[PDB]
């Protein structure tokens, strides 16, 4: 066999955090990542676990997550460093039988704790489980540069921002037909931002935090990264276009309608009506 | 000997898709790549082939491709992932004796299929074989960032866009004297876009899809990548120039004429007449 | 055991200089880095030391640094090259018992000397030791591209520049609540710039040199790099925003106040009053 | 011992071409590089040489280069590929006893030839040998993106362009006090451009070719790359500044004078007088 560091999920967390770091999305400790696992994923490795797993209570219980293991990035940890020492910067946590707290089964060495945003990641996992009949398994936050820049110049409105993003690369309507939900600026790490993000996650796989960054959900690390990368690539194109004095032409409503029909998706009505 | 993963063509596909990924041209599954092989390339490795190669019919037969093997990127596959698992993300296909379909000789594991754009890649291969007396072997699509951005600000016209690209780096006229053919925006993955792209490929080695990306043809992976990289580098320069308020000076018609004479190329007349 | 090149501190210097090089912050010999060590760090490796450590006097003695070892980048050395040959490009120096000079214990082969800016790094180390009760251990200088660009377009004033940086990413107020001190342009490598930078370091962990670059202080290589990376990422966002015609909206004073309260920091009053 | 591929000079050529490729300066075959060697460099490896070195005549003899070996990039070769197969993409050439031609001692396999710009590189080597009493050993050409972009917006005049570059990063006056000589646009690969570049090399270590790229000279690969990287980094800053609507403040003549005095350099008078 092998050590847990060579598992598909530890190697996956490494690749995702490194690639996000390399894109320029995760300065310092900016960003966090949680992946919902099955018991079968971690089972072969139980003797690599901490002998006496630390328990941390959850302020709000999440019975929908009872008995569920996750691999998570740590609080104050750098995406840059994950590849260098996965055990120091990542943890495997398991929510207990009534969803009242979790045990830290592996990693987060030297008394590290999960991302301060864990109970918020958990709330969004809950809404995404319901919204997708258990398909979604990942919540990813990063400081995607061009998407951030756009929040200073575009109206911070779901329909308006979504429509520009759709225009900025042909694939975007196909990739996120439900659009990108945009919150008002909120104090990060608060219960209130967690709740508001989870509420937006009911209707969208992508949520923007003006002047701060993006939140994405998806079934796998690759698909979730890909989702955020698609929105950020469109944002990159838009920044160049706006910098050159704006669109002389663009993808029309008629074209977006034809696109949604061909790919069997229902584009967000408000964004499409503009 | 060696396994097929170490062949020049599998290693070539890996390098090309990775480099395109690293340039920022291939977010998510954006992009696709097909390379026409000879029987001699794949022959040493036949016992590595799937035991019972899956057959897929072609909607339109292509007898010009009868008996021809290709290595191709898979549908829904990420350029990012090719280096990690070539067999999962790439396939070797061989068109049958009457060009009615192809067998999947190798790769595309777990029921993966070639790029949904395979019959379109095939149509362009056909036109490029005819246009170059069999020299061209590669069709490459990617989401080249600056070229995309320019399609929102420049007139989407072959002559006009080609002329700006020629101006944006001295080598461009020498590298693509036949210019870049620009289609109207079209729904991707359709028969209609495949046909229109193949028609443009009769007269140009590079074709642009407004608000979406670029298509290039060439004799080798390196030369085809190089061709697209040249156009995208010129586009990068132009974006910076337009962002700084536009050209105060540029390469003149007189200079472009002198350049084409020295290098023994015939610049596209309409682009040169501007 | 191991050679000194595999120590945490030599490997740390390698990663920090390489990453800064990869970010585009350290063309040629642009940039310098010094890390304050303990005797326990270098002790195991004393027999790897130069047999007869070269002594260099300090123009101004620094008794606060008596007996203190540092690992430092060399004068005229390239950040790019550190990874290739740490011993050629890095040195371990130890300040003597009265702070009158230092011995070169290791590295800086072929008669290389520490960064010409060593006595200035030392002055800032002194002010940062006092300002943080010995917590700070690193002084890092680099040519952070977007921060440089901003010094041609923003008022070069501590309060004004700090406030824009806070606005340019939500985390910035939390990461540098004391702000970024901005000096007038000064001739580099002079006693005068060393003194002025050290004076600014009394009140700020980050100091800008208009038309030149940034200086940061912190307790570890990672945290200091992270600090500079945070300011530069905000600057990158601001450059894009200014390029697109400026802020239509931004983080308000009210929001910054709420942010500082939640995170338990006191934002620089003058920057906050704007 | 070792094979020639592990020599300092083959490894140096690899690093220089790869790094230039990674910076985005060398799309396709854009760019070329020649390094003047001594007989002592190549001597240990003579039995690795081609058995019967191919001879190529020089159109104009260069007796100043008699008996001199060089390692060079090949014609039509990609900087990207050098790391993959140095022998295919690089050659060691040795100019014969009267400077009438050269033998290809090593590399350029499969009938490859040195950069079509070899006799031009050679002419500049000659002028740089004279200008520096034999210190300069490298001629490097690349398609440095931001420097190219600036040639569409700044006056293509030595004094004017040099002065902006000096302003764009404090170190530039110190690094190239003699300035950057700017030619008119010329047809590349011609005798005329070779001559004009060599003439500019009498007075400058850096020469710009509008709408095309840069040429640099220096004593080592690192120092020459560093020289070009410095000018390109300043150009990058200037592009951002011009994109944000231009300089509100900048490095003054008075400051540049003070800078040149401190560093013991004589700034180009015409650029300084502006
Ligand atoms: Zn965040
Ligand atoms: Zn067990
Ligand atoms: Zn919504
Ligand atoms: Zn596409
Ligand atoms: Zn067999
Ligand atoms: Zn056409
Ligand atoms: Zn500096
Ligand atoms: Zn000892
Ligand atoms: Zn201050
Ligand atoms: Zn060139
Ligand atoms: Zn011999
Ligand atoms: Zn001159």
């Amino acid at each position: 066999m092998q050590n847990i560091t060579q598992s598909w999920f530890v190697q996956g967390m490494i690749w995702a955090t490194t690639d996000a770091w390399l894109k320029g999305w995760d300065e310092r400790n900016g960003g966090n990542l949680t992946l919902r696992l099955d018991d079968a994923d971690i089972a072969p490795y139980h003797d690599n676990f901490h002998q006496q797993p630390r328990y941390i209570p959850l302020s709000q219980p999440m019975p929908l997550l009872a008995n569920t293991p996750f691999i998570v990035t740590g609080s104050g940890k750098f995406f840059r460093n994950v590849q260098l020492d996965p055990a120091a910067n990542l943890g495997i946590v398991k929510v207990d039988s009534d969803g009242a707290g979790y045990h830290i089964l592996w990693g987060l060495t030297n008394e590290a704790v999960p991302t301060s945003e864990l109970p918020a990641h958990f709330l969004s996992h809950c809404e995404r489980i319901k919204a997708t009949n258990g398909k979604d398994r990942v919540i990813m936050h990063c400081h995607a540069t061009n998407l951030i820049a756009l929040t200073y110049v575009l109206e911070n409105d779901t329909a308006v921002f979504t429509r520009q993003l759709w225009e900025g690369s042909t694939e975007c309507l196909v990739v996120f037909p439900d659009g990108v939900g945009i919150l008002p600026w909120m104090v990060p790490g608060t219960d209130e931002i967690g709740q508001a993000t989870a509420q937006e996650m009911q209707k969208h796989s992508l949520v923007l935090w003006p002047f701060h960054g993006v939140f994405g959900s998806g079934p796998t690390l690759d698909e979730t990264f890909g989702l955020i990368d698609t929105a950020e690539k469109s944002a990159q194109v838009l920044v160049k276009v706006y910098s050159m004095g704006g669109m002389k032409q663009t993808i029309s409503r008629e074209e977006l309608i034809a696109l949604g029909k061909r790919f069997g998706v229902t584009p967000l009505a408000s964004a499409l009506a503009l």
